[PDB]
Formats: C-alpha cells, sequence, structure tokens
C-alpha cells in the first residue's frame, strides 16, 4: 500500500503540479491543501496520532528496518523538538519538515520513504 499515492489520488487528482511538489519534497503549510495530505499519508502509514498532533516513532523505526536502519533514539529527539517548536499547533507538515532538516534523520528517513513510498514518488510527476 503507497500511503502518500493513495492520498495523493483521493484529495489531489486534479493537482498534478502540487503533487509535483510533493514528490520534491518541496512544500509547506502555508500552500493550501498541504497539511490536509500530509496528515492524511501520515495518519495512514500508522506515523500521525491525535489527528497529525503527535508522531508514532515507533512505527517510523518499524518501516525503516527493512532498509537496514535503527535510529529510533535520533527519532524521538528531533520529534520532541519538533514539538517543543511548535506545540499544540504541530500537524504532519511540521514532523516532516522536522526529520528532512535534521542530520541525524534526514538520510535514512528519506531512503525509507522514497523506497517503500515508491509508488507515489517514482511517477512522472513534473
Amino acid at each position: 500500500v503507497s500511503h502518500f499515492k493513495n492520498c495523493a489520488d483521493k484529495q489531489l487528482s486534479d493537482d498534478k503540479p502540487l503533487q509535483c511538489k510533493i514528490r520534491n519534497l518541496q512544500v509547506d503549510g502555508n500552500m493550501p491543501k498541504v497539511k490536509e495530505y500530509m496528515n492524511c499519508a501520515f495518519e495512514s502509514s500508522g506515523w500521525a496520532k491525535d489527528g497529525g498532533k503527535k508522531l508514532d516513532t515507533s512505527k517510523v523505526a518499524q518501516d525503516m528496518v527493512p532498509y537496514g536502519f535503527n535510529i529510533k533514539t535520533e527519532l524521538d529527539e528531533v520529534t520532541k523538538e519538533c514539538e517543543t517548536e511548535f506545540g499544540a499547533e504541530i500537524s504532519s507538515i511540521d514532523y516532516l519538515a522536522c526529520l528532512l532538516i535534521d542530520e541525524k534523520t534526514k538520510t535514512q528517513f528519506k531512503t525509507m520513504l522514497m523506497m517503500k513510498e515508491a509508488d507515489f514518488f517514482k511517477q512522472n510527476l513534473c
């Protein structure tokens, strides 16, 4: 199951340009539809809890095992810093950005994401 493709096909079927930006990991929460999309994709991946307010790092870690990674402690640290920054207003797009910006997590997370969600990320969207 590609959670990212299923969310894109159901929320963004008429918005290939935004799908391209998502493919390129060049989106933020100020763009219309992005907070909604990323909550959809993180929730069906088992990552977003409480509608996007919390992140289950144990599920992220589970998903990374087939790619040879185990950085659960780093995921916990980055997630905690993200929560301190955004507080009650946090959502999945913020957790994504935190993971993609931190040297502790970004390359491992992107490898898992590109491989596990290949059915979305491989598409000719741009």
